């Protein structure tokens, strides 16, 4: 599979440099391009043949950031002052295992446990944490934005699907089962080449148990066992301070930078047998920096 | 036929070379091209002219791979005891020599009316694994489960293989089923392509139960049972398999078919004179010492 | 009329030569072009100006081969050795007369009798002979490929229309009276010649289904437009496909024979085709 | 099974007598009742109860005539009969055919429930079929029903007549069951059993009905299936310009004579019902017709 020779001219080389510059500065939308580099956009729009190049370059940049680059590389660049590390300790979970699992999860390497689920009372910061992760990936999507009868459209081309205040109904149980489990949709099967893999990670925030499928005017539990195998459940029980504020990329990347530097032995021991719930803080193995 | 005495420019020769290169590297989709070679794709998509060239090259490469070059040449290659497929066939009591030799004719549409292979048996006996192994070797194939429920046979043309997994035939589409399973092209095929006859696509079917019985409402009917038997060939996978045989690979398929091509064809010509709905099993003495 | 004074460039003359090449080699479809000369097709498909010429040349070649050139010349290139000659002798039909009629029938010189009809028991070789002619003419079209309720789409541009094992429904009988009679469709008249039609069937086609009952209202009108041939004797399985050459040698030989015999019967075109006259059998056919 | 111990009043006995009278004179339609006896109809129509009694009597008479009595009862020197002359011209045994007609109308032929007449036009195909249809109490015609629903209101008839018929691929499935004598699903859901009504069918056509019309072409998939359920007759000989409309009297005389003769020659053919009806055997032809 040696690459074709194809010696290109300067016009194509400049376009390729622009495509690389798009990925390097995370410019994936027309609005972001206008907000960042207005002069180049104005110059490119002086002609139809120059306007076609914008639409040509954006698609290639998005595809490169989605499939040709590991997503975790966009995340990885004191520790005891990081808000997420402080926040996760307030919920009585080990920050190191959570951070280590997320990096393994975002690269679709957890196996069939593709979907994370955040559950707890309101005003515990579940939604705030989910937004920070979604803000850091190249492109993210929502189930809230999609149409009510077709909430699982526009899945392809996204690195993370966020479902806020979610709930599952019986009319969409067959679609949710495939997407939450990482199984590719038939669109990818009939567009790409047979059972592929891309799929997409999913993060869910909820104020109630989502394993209860809503059918008619009755709550049912036919699929409770089937759903649980696909998620890792976190209980956000402790209310957070009202003035914590929103989380940003610098907070998440700093937190994720520390986690990657530690040994994988602690995570890989539990990773052998995946459990529906996530283990809590173990004082016999807490990292010395967090003691 | 004397070819038209035209001569192309530098760009035309480059485009023809690119079409050949696409054929040689088994690239037939946009995603495959982006995965294999991103640089050439970017260079081609840098301008409006190249965006049309990409589509033309892909459309020509698919046609060249499917209609101009025999499919079996993509299977053969350019420790026979240890081949996984040979062991799997022996576990299910079938001769690896006859199975491989029949494929080299069925995949080439040379078997006449019997255009389909049928896999039957209990679950977890290895029906799906072998079926997908053949598919991964041919250039492009289509599986029925992708299509719409009411329209099962879309995009059948232009494919080297049709895959139907654990499917069941309904009476509402039994009329179209006898067409593809029989190897005769659909009505639209002749019209768009002028000739009353254009060969069909080979089909492979896996099933846990007898599909010769057609679903008709909430009732099973056997009126079409006779018609399916001369269009099909049956194999029985009656032995379960331990979880010690992972997914099969194209390397196993190529090695298996390579050996079957080199051996003599007398053992196949005897059966090929009058095809039988049942595929004969292992013969104790006919097994060659290379597999004894 | 004096042609225009326009002088073309190198590219235009090359395109005109390409059209002549396509017309000469009977390359009227994209699939045939790919199967015959893949190199030229790949060269042309490199850009827009090359791809447009493919469609333009195909359309011009079809028009030239259908309207500006007599179709019979496309068919003309041991007479007893030909398979078709024996086949017509078995059915008690004179090979010379039927051969001459086909040339006039394909050339629209038989007046209103624009339709041929093969009648007989099943498996008597009717479709084998009929399909042989369809592969000899430049372009042919079958009724069976068309939509069930629109059987007569894309009739213009075909050198021959074939209707195999067909039956006439009273809901569409009025359209059949036109095409089988050779009258041009009203759409052809608005935008701007008939197309020969051949019908093979097992029963009597003059009966028209009307509901769940047969009726004979249209039996009289359909008789004038058609010629009936009887294929009664079953064919041996070893005959196989009839080659386009077998038609070519048969038609070419019948062309050179004396034509005055056919003109005598041509004075009053009967619905029934006359059988073999033993006093008129050609010596070479014996 | 013992009849109920109840007793009917004087008025109910009159209605019971009226029901028997309707069956006795083959009065199954309102027009027939008006034509035959106007005084009684006018007297009955004087009020609500009399009008309702008309409907009740008609329904009960139809049921009694079609379900509780064998049809052959309504059908019950011979050289002068015109029907005998007709079959002799068509080269068929007058005695053998009549016995089959008696068994067929009584649903005693098993699967082969349908007759078929074939031949060139103007040879007596339709005339004979209508004469038999007139003799039985009630008959139905396929041509009267709607095109998309050719088999509506099949039950309740002693015979169903199909003239110049042709089978469309859309309705080929419904044709298989009814022509084969299989009961309709509608009656099974209503009556409760799995096989009850039973309807003989007679078909006359000028073309081969084994072929099924599908789209704009002919198919032979269903050819063998229909052959099992049908019997074929060839009317290949011409017929005089007059051959006056055959009457019920002509039919009744012919079948009565056939039933009187010995039945032994029939059941030999009934061992295995052949698709094609055997022709005249000049050796076995009855001496009266020799
Ligand atoms: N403007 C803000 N943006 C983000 N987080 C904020 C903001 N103001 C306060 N917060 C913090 O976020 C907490 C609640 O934010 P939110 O993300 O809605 O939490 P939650 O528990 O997921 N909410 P709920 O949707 O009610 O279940 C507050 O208690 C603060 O600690
Ligand atoms: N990717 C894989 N993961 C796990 N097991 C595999 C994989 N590929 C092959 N196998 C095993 O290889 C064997 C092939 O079985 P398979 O062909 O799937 O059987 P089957 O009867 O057609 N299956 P089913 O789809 O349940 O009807 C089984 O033992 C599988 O467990
Ligand atoms: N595909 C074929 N290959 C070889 N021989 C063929 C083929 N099709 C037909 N024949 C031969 O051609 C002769 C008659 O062919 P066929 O087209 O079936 O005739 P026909 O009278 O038009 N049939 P039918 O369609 O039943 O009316 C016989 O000798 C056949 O053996
Ligand atoms: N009104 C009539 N009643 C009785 N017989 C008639 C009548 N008119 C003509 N006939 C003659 O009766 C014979 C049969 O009549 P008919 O029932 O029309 O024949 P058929 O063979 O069933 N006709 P077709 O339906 O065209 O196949 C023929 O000799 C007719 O000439
Ligand atoms: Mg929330
Ligand atoms: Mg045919
Ligand atoms: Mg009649």
């Amino acid at each position: 599979v040696v690459p074709f020779n194809g010696k290109g001219t300067k016009a194509s080389i400049k376009f390729q440099t622009m495509v690389n510059w798009l990925c390097e500065n995370r410019v994936f939308t027309e609005d972001k391009w206008k907000l960042v580099d207005f002069n180049q956009y104005t110059l490119l729009s002086s002609s139809h043949s120059g306007s076609f190049q914008i639409q040509s370059a954006l698609k290639l940049a998005i595809y490169k950031a989605t499939n040709l680059v590991p997503t975790s590389t966009f995340l990885l660049h004191c520790i005891k002052d990081n808000k997420i590390v402080k926040l996760l300790l307030c919920q009585n979970y080990d920050p190191l295992l959570v951070g280590q699992h997320v990096l393994k999860w975002i690269d679709k390497k957890c196996g069939k446990k593709n979907t994370l689920w955040f559950y707890g009372p309101p005003s515990t910061g579940k939604t705030n944490l989910a937004m920070a992760i979604a803000k850091s990936v190249p492109v993210y999507g929502m189930v809230n934005w999609n149409n009510e009868n077709f909430p699982f459209n526009d899945v392809a081309g996204k690195s993370l699907v966020v479902w806020d205040e979610g709930i599952i109904k019986s009319t969409i149980v067959e679609a949710a089962k495939a997407i939450l489990g990482g199984q590719p949709t038939r669109v990818d099967q009939k567009m790409r080449g047979s059972v592929a893999v891309p799929g997409v990670p999913v993060v869910i925030t909820s104020n109630g148990d989502i394993t209860f499928v809503v059918s008619g005017n009755t709550t049912t539990t036919v699929h409770a066992k089937a759903l649980k195998e696909r998620m890792v459940k976190l209980n956000f029980t402790v209310r957070c301070s009202p003035d914590m504020g929103l989380l940003t990329e610098a907070d998440v990347q700093q937190w994720l930078t520390w986690c990657n530097a530690q040994s994988w032995d602690h995570y890989e021991n539990w990773a052998i047998n995946y459990t529906f719930d996530f283990p809590g803080i173990n004082a016999d193995a807490l990292h010395p920096d967090l003691q």
